[PDB]
């Protein structure tokens, strides 16, 4: 059917707003099972009123339209962000015009990102940054605790625990891209494929960071996970968590590993990276995704230190690679043995010099390539993604053959 907003009370003072779509939201590998999705927003209305995670651009208008019918937006005290991107920032522009009094609650990386993304918006709501073990009291026992859970794709990711309701707001962790009528997750098997596919696409290339996150989240006695996507996780909570533990262990235990180092200004090269990673992991080879824009030098040395191959993905910005890709290249060249398999991909518009530069440097430095250098003009399509996944598989097979 058409996009809607499903509203449901879920705990004391707590309501979920699920923006639902039965169609494919984006051309991203994670939407591949084509079972639709939801973007979940949450409202805690106590002595103070907090809204978690307004949905992105496809959902902006239905969401604001629905929300104003339920809430006087001038009474909104807080907008809490589990993560930040241009997609979400679009909704925030409208929402914060209507709720000029509200304070933004988010992680420090999310904050810098938001400040960038809203540089030319007129909105100037204040931001309160939260780090681990910070609190925010909404009254009536809802003393929230914050838990940064960063990953290469979501550097600003922030989880939130509400002890009054025993809900852990988990943002991108523990979700599933599936649109259904059930607000809650009764039944294990119907969601099992979606949950594993979600893990495989989003989390497997960030296994060390995701393990670290789950380690922190164990300290909170959650009875429910309230994720960005899919049903709320109540009936499948323990089972899903044990499966995560097992899947993470599998990932970090595979004999071969690929360092996939990328950057992306508008998301295109990132979309390609996800696809290539999935082709690699589905072939039984681990991926350590590195977002060069947010990573540090020791991160890269470490990744290159344990990898059997490395792959660079880069956009072209004024005819050059982004600065973080240039510096990552140096660390890589300074540390990688010439026996590592090499790959190059990227998206571009008018020109793709960054790709050419990287291919040349790696060839000159005597590396063997595991797939033909990938060049995508502007926005990736379904076909593009499948080709990239197949390249990742190809890369993986080439590594396995080498032992
Ligand atoms: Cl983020």
């Amino acid at each position: 059917p058409a996009k809607d907003v499903q509203i449901c009370p879920i705990a004391v003072d707590t309501t979920v707003f699920r923006s639902r779509t039965w169609d494919r939201l984006k051309f991203e590998i994670e939407y591949g099972l084509q079972r639709g999705t939801t973007a979940n927003s949450y409202l805690i209305s106590a002595d103070k009123i907090a809204l978690f995670d307004p949905p992105g651009e496809s959902f902006t208008d239905n969401f604001v339209g629905t929300l104003i019918q339920r809430l006087d937006l001038n009474s909104l005290d807080y907008v809490i962000l589990g993560h930040v991107n241009a997609n979400r920032a679009h909704t925030l522009k409208l929402l914060l015009s209507l709720a000029p009094q509200a304070t933004i609650i988010c992680s420090n990386p999310a904050a810098q990102n938001l400040e960038k993304l809203l540089a030319d918006a007129e909105v100037n709501n204040p931001i309160q940054v939260m780090k681990g073990n910070d609190h925010l009291d909404l009254g009536r026992g809802h003393e929230l605790t914050f838990i940064p859970t960063p990953s290469p794709r979501y550097p600003g990711q922030l989880c939130t625990y509400d002890p009054r309701t025993e809900i852990l707001f988990t943002d991108k962790l523990f979700g599933a891209h599936v649109c259904g009528d059930q607000v809650f997750d009764e039944g294990w098997t119907i969601y099992q494929e979606d949950r594993r596919y979600y893990f495989d696409c989003l989390l497997a290339p960030a296994a060390a960071q995701v393990s670290a996150a789950l380690n922190k989240l164990e300290a909170y006695p959650a009875q429910t996970y309230a994720p960005s996507h899919g049903p709320l996780v109540r009936y499948g909570l323990r089972e899903l968590t044990r499966n995560y533990q097992q899947w993470l262990s599998e990932q970090q235990a595979q004999a071969l590993n690929v360092a996939l180092i990328y950057a992306s200004a508008y998301g295109n090269t990132s979309t390609l990276a996800q696809a290539i990673a999935r082709g690699i992991t589905k072939a039984g080879v681990a991926v350590t995704a590195i977002n060069a824009e947010t990573s540090n030098a020791e991160e890269i040395k470490e990744a290159i230190g344990k990898s059997a191959g490395f792959i660079f993905g880069s956009p072209t910005l004024g005819g050059h690679a982004p600065t973080p890709i240039q510096t990552a290249l140096g660390i890589t060249l300074a540390n990688a043995s010439k026996t590592q398999l090499c790959g190059v991909f990227g998206s571009f518009g008018w020109s793709g010099e960054a790709i050419d530069m990287l291919e040349n440097k790696f060839r000159d430095a005597g590396f063997s390539f595991g797939f033909d250098t990938i060049r995508v003009k502007f926005k990736p399509t379904d076909q593009t993604l499948k080709m990239c996944e197949e390249a990742g598989t190809d890369f993986a097979q080439a590594l396995k053959k080498a032992e």
